[PDB]
């Protein structure tokens, strides 16, 4: 099982123009036996996890980007490494888009 789970698409920068992945993905958070967090985006079509990511608590922040009109989107900072990922849901309602990246933010950060 998953402490959240969401559906969400990644992004992708092609040189100097910003272009969204068509591909349709699932965000989810999973704790091993070990204590650990790891934050995952699979592939809804495949099914295969292409992103494993390990995050310790504070490690990273979740944020909204306001810089896109559309406030759907998501940007995960990475403080060791600057490191940016951005996602945007794919729910059809945005009333329950925000309380998704509130409980990810609560998990990652505690
Ligand atoms: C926000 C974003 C903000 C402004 C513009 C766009 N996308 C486009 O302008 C655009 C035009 C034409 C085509 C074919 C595709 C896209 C996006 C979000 C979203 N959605 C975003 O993807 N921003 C983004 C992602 C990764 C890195 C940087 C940025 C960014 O906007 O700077």
């Amino acid at each position: 099982k998953y402490l959240v789970e969401f559906r969400a698409g990644k992004m992708s920068l092609k040189g100097t123009t910003v272009t969204p992945d068509k591909r349709k993905g699932l965000v989810y958070i999973q704790q091993t036996d070990d204590s650990l967090i790891h934050f995952c985006w699979k592939d809804r079509t495949s099914g295969n996890v292409e992103d494993d990511l390990i995050i310790f608590p504070d490690d990273c922040e979740f944020k909204r980007v306001p810089q896109c009109p559309s406030g759907r989107v998501y940007v995960l900072k990475f403080k060791a490494g600057s490191k940016r990922l951005f996602f945007w849901m794919q729910e059809p309602k945005t009333d329950q888009d925000e309380e998704h990246c509130r409980k990810v933010n609560e998990y990652l950060n505690n």
